[PDB]
């Protein structure tokens, strides 16, 4: 299942999540009731939608609609994989990258070893620095949960029993 | 309920990692060894370097065939996903299809949204929903989409199952 019926799961290759939480293509999926993917009626995002982000890594246009191509990812792009470089980190007042993108040592948002590897400042860093009581009490970035084992992440093993800090369950 | 191979190739929201066990999260247990999609610490391979495989989660395929985001991945040499360069398609570019079900606009560019998927859309996830099959003079869908017994194009058991007239029907 996808969307609401499956913890916000998204379909592969821009397939549409129907109102019943099934992946497909055509009116019964992409038409009325479409939850995510290549929905015929584009989702709202950005300033026009209270800062809401686009699903499926779609770009948020200057008009607050989700999609792909120059009109969405080009000039005035508000979110998603915008064509413009996106600044983050201590170079930009500690600004986080949206959608868990990694902030590189240089203060740019992205994914891949150049971003998530050595010097990664926030997001889905691969550096896996220890947190919690055995790490001076370092809290994770992005409000990620610090597990009882002193590692940062999201999931029952991080946010559940023994969660030391972050988005711990409650 | 599950992601990855445990959940019909399902993908996590917001680049969350699908663990080797088909659950969504962040950190080593999900993004580390066994990660299936999302922000895997070891980026998936794509493009020419990997048999033309496309990146999951709509990540960019860099010139070197690794999945990710940023100028290094979506900029110069980008082979797939939301590349920064405009992507040509349709009659303007020899009837080329768009990847990942993206719509080919009236102008022959790949994208998503009404400008691309609306009037004049040539292939991909067009919202124009033009008829197919016995009542459309035997016309077939683009992208090898299934034509349902009802005469509409799509993918799913209602389109590809019983009564399927053309496309990638079941069997
Ligand atoms: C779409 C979806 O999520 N379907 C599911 C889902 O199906 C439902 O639960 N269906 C509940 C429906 C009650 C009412 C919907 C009518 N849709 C319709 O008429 O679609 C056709 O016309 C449209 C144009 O008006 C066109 O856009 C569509 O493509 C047409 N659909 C086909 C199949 O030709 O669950 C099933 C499991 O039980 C599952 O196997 C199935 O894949
Ligand atoms: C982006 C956005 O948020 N769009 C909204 C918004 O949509 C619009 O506002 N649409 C207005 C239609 C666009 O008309 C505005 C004029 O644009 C000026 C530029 O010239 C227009 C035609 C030439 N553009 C063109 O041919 O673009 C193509 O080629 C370009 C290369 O030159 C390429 O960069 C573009 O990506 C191409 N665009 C397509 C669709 O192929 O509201 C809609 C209704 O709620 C909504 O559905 C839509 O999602
Ligand atoms: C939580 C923690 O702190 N993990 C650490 C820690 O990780 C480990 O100690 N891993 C040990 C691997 C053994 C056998 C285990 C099966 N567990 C399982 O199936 O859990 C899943 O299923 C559950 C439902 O049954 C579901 O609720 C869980 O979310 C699932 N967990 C995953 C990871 O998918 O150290 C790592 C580096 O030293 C670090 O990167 C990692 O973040
Ligand atoms: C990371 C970053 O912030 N890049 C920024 C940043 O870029 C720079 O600062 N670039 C200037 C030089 C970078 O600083 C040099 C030190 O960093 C070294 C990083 O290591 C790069 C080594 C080459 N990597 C490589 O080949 O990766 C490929 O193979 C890897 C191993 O298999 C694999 O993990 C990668 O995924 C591969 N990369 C790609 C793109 O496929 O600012 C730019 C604006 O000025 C901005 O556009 C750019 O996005």
């Amino acid at each position: 299942r996808c969307g609401e019926q499956g913890s916000g799961m998204e379909c592969p290759n821009n397939l549409c999540c129907s109102q019943y939480g099934y992946c497909g293509m055509g009116g019964d999926y992409c038409g009325k009731g479409c939850q995510n993917g290549a929905c015929w009626t584009s989702k709202r995002c950005g300033s026009q939608a209270g800062g809401k982000t686009c699903p499926n890594n779609h770009c948020c246009s200057q008009y607050g609609h989700c999609g792909f191509g120059a009109e969405y990812c080009g000039a005035g792009c508000q979110g998603g994989p915008c064509r413009a470089d996106i600044k983050c980190g201590s170079q930009a007042g500690g600004k986080l990258c949206p959608n868990n993108l990694c902030c590189s040592q240089w203060g740019y948002c992205g994914l891949g070893s150049e971003f998530c590897g050595e010097g990664c400042q926030n997001g889905a860093c691969s550096t896996d620095k220890p947190c919690g009581k055995d790490a001076g009490g370092r809290v994770c970035t992005n409000n990620y949960c610090c597990s009882k084992w002193g590692s940062c992440g999201i999931g029952p093993g991080y946010c559940g029993a023994g969660c030391q800090s972050g988005g711990c369950d409650g």
